[PDB]
């Protein structure tokens, strides 16, 4: 069951324990976060996240497969694990 259509005159909050599914980015941000967290501890975790983004500009297209496709498999799979999705 899938759900979660547009939104209504809805902002950028930045929840969290959101539900959303696991994107590319996702899978880098997070499978890079404490990678930075330990090589950066004097910066802060909105430090963290900015430069996450840049080395995912800088990196080319087949080192961003790695996170595509994996994310992708995890977007799908993450649907049939939750077949009772209806917020």
């Amino acid at each position: 069951g899938s759900s979660g259509s547009s939104g209504g005159t809805v902002s950028a909050t930045s929840p969290n324990k959101c539900k959303r599914p696991m994107n590319a980015f996702m899978l880098f941000a997070k499978k890079y976060r404490v990678e930075y967290t330990q090589m950066y501890p004097g910066k802060d975790n909105r430090a963290i996240s900015v430069i996450l983004g840049d080395r995912w500009k800088k990196m080319k297209n087949e080192e961003r497969r790695m996170y595509t496709l994996e994310a992708k498999a995890l977007a799908e799979e993450q649907k049939r694990l939750n077949p009772d999705c209806w917020k």
